[PDB]
């Protein structure tokens, strides 16, 4: 099930309009309170007008609207199920503006919702762009509008949330398709559940930021239910999905051909392991006792060229285990892995003990000391997040999480780890005064400017329960060593939520739930627009443009020359992300040093160490003196 974020608005005073309505199926059947009666557009002998179809409500007064619900026809017939849709709000009835929510609803008879940030309005309009099966009708048994207890205007200068993208599934795992710019999301064998999978199938969905189209596709070619997996973008730019519901499988997503390819089976069955791309394009994984059995799962490495998984038995998982009260089932999960120099992998946590993993020969592991600072040794931080915001300086920001996977209080701990050469003990300090809000199950992304956006989570980890939610996101500004609260959102994003940086510089945050009959499934995502995209007036700022790129494919050590339309002050390269269960081992940022060639022409070199400039796809962003970033240019970094 799902749920709206507000309380139902009284339908007494409403006035509704429909594009068409067949007698027996009047506009008002949708607001009678009877689930047996429904509005239905013209059919048969009234003709069959194709969608779009529209449902407009006049609440007569101004309500602080935060959502709507749509109960499809409950008579067993599917005709008229809304697929693609848009939701608009208006205080006047003539000026709608941009949709407050849009996307596609799954093809079933369950009540569907549109949850969105609170906006005073008197008029609401639901546009049915498509019928779920491609037919021309639109039918609605019941329609409700929800209101917030109050309305609090976003504060200027603190970012903005919206719109809401409605999806057919709970996006508990997502990736950006680098060649297309689309967001790829997946659930499990079902749109809203993973328990009871016959294994072998995964439901996916994609959102295209350019067209606003949400599409769904079932993947069975790899015979893998991809819930709870390791995810890494390999050296070739293929996304490597491992284990989870089908514990030994490997599935490859090729952005180029937009297809799924069966990969080789891992040597050890795992679920909830983290995998990390290496300086050589290979993928290392360790741990993962969620599925495949509970025992010590040492390292293994995938080679994209030979398409083999090789065991690395001496890359021992033992030193990275947390002290989880549930034991090994949780203690080897979601490692904070980072590919580094010379085939090494750094594990920053969640255990207090940090380690160096080596992939030569049969593997090795060396202690890197304890995450700690002048405030003491950091406790285990299961589901805390770790982000490499400056790969050149080896800087990793870690934050949040709790000692145990669940039933444990999250903390405000935050540290900065600075990596040197593999085998050396990195320096760790405390970050500022820690998070404003203790959280676990939160997600984060590094932004073009090197700041880290942190959002969602809860104060006490309770999977599938939307309790103690943190609605206020925070940004860490490394240059100032300061955290800043941002404007709050209205949708809880806790266990099974995700965040990804979009190529336009905005953040896509969504998911949460995936517990079948629970009412905590969130079949949506919201967009957060950081203040760097607005000018002083609250309007969107004018962005620099990258008019030319000497090349779109470069070897580490290589130079790229660009021309822009305005003088730029800074540039950064951001590796494309993948995310699930708080883990994102693919994102990282490299700040660039620019050579001004005069005439708004600039060159830069990609770092020559492929353990810094990990191979794969990256986003190039340039910023003007104002700090406004361009939309990214996609660059492929090869070794
Ligand atoms: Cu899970
Ligand atoms: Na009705």
């Amino acid at each position: 099930a799902s749920a709206p974020i507000g309380s139902a608005i009284s339908r007494n005073n409403w006035a509704v309009t429909c594009d068409s309505a067949q007698s027996g199926n009047e506009c008002n059947k949708a607001i009678d309170g009877n689930k047996d009666t429904f509005w239905h557009t013209f059919y048969g002998a009234n003709g069959d007008p194709k969608p779009p179809h529209t449902y407009t409500i006049d609440m007569k007064t101004t309500q602080n609207v935060n959502g709507l619900s749509m109960l499809p026809r409950q008579d067993g017939n599917q005709n008229g199920w809304i697929g693609r849709h848009e939701v608009y709000l208006s205080s006047d009835g003539t000026n709608w503006g941009s949709p407050v929510a849009s996307g596609s609803w799954f093809a079933d008879s369950t009540t569907k919702y549109s949850n969105f940030e609170t906006r005073p309005a008197r008029y609401v309009r639901l546009v049915a762009i498509t019928e779920a099966n491609g037919q021309p009708w639109t039918s609605i048994a019941e329609i409700n509008v929800f209101q917030a207890s109050s309305y609090t205007a976003p504060q200027p200068g603190l970012g903005r949330w919206g719109p809401t993208i409605d999806l057919p599934i709970v996006p508990a795992a997502a990736a950006i398709e680098p060649t297309s710019g689309r967001v790829l999301m997946w659930s499990s064998y079902r749109n809203d559940a993973f328990g009871g999978s016959p294994g072998g199938i995964t439901l996916t969905s994609s959102w295209d930021p350019s067209t606003g189209i949400v599409s769904d596709r079932t993947v069975t070619v790899t015979k893998h239910d991809m819930f709870c997996p390791g995810i890494s973008m390999d050296g070739n730019g293929q996304i490597v999905v491992t284990g989870g519901n089908d514990a030994k499988k490997t599935s490859l997503y090729d952005s180029s051909s937009d297809s799924w390819i069966p990969g080789p089976d891992m040597q050890v069955a795992r679920g909830y392991q983290s995998s990390a791309t290496m300086s050589d394009g290979r993928v290392f994984t360790i741990g993962g006792s969620w599925s495949g059995g509970v025992f010590e799962k040492n390292g293994e490495v995938y080679s994209p060229s030979s398409k083999t998984w090789t065991s690395l038995p001496n890359a021992k998982v033992n030193p990275m285990l947390t002290a989880d009260k549930q034991g090994l089932y949780r203690s080897d999960n979601h490692a904070w892995l980072f590919g580094w120099k010379k085939g090494s992998v750094f594990q920053a946590g969640p255990s207090t003990a940090m380690n160096w993993y080596y992939t030569s020969g049969s593997g090795d592991v060396k202690s890197a000391g304890k995450r700690q600072s002048n405030r003491g040794v950091a406790p285990d931080a299961m589901c805390g997040n770790a982000v490499m915001y400056d790969a050149v300086k080896g800087k990793i920001l870690t934050f949040g999480g709790s000692p145990d996977y669940q039933d444990s209080d999250a903390t405000t701990n935050a540290h900065i780890i600075t990596l040197g050469e593999p085998g050396t003990s990195p320096n760790t300090v405390f970050a500022s005064n820690g998070l404003y809000f203790a959280r676990t199950f939160h997600t984060s992304v590094v932004l073009p400017d090197g700041s880290t956006f942190i959002t969602g989570g809860q104060r006490r980890g309770i999977p599938f329960e939307d309790s103690t939610p943190v609605f206020t996101p925070e940004i860490y500004v490394p240059e100032q060593d300061t955290f800043y609260k941002q404007n709050p959102n209205s949708i809880v994003r806790v266990y099974h939520s995700i965040s990804l940086l979009l190529p336009d510089g905005r953040v896509f945050n969504g998911g949460g739930g995936l517990c079948g009959d629970c009412t905590t499934n969130h079949f949506d995502a919201q967009i957060f627009t950081p203040n760097y995209l607005y000018n002083s007036n609250g309007n969107l700022a004018t962005r620099p443009k990258i008019t030319r790129t000497s090349t779109q494919s470069v070897k580490v050590g290589g130079r790229i020359t660009i021309s822009t339309d305005s003088s730029i002050s800074k540039a950064s390269l951001i590796r494309y992300g993948t995310a699930t269960h708080t883990v994102n081992t693919d994102q990282r940022r490299i700040p660039l040093t620019l050579t001004n060639n005069g005439g708004n022409s600039y060159s830069f070199q990609v770092p020559s160490d492929s353990g810094v400039a990990l191979p794969g796809y990256w986003m190039l962003f340039v910023m003007n003196s104002a700090g406004v970033p361009s939309v990214a240019s996609t660059i492929r970094v090869t070794q």
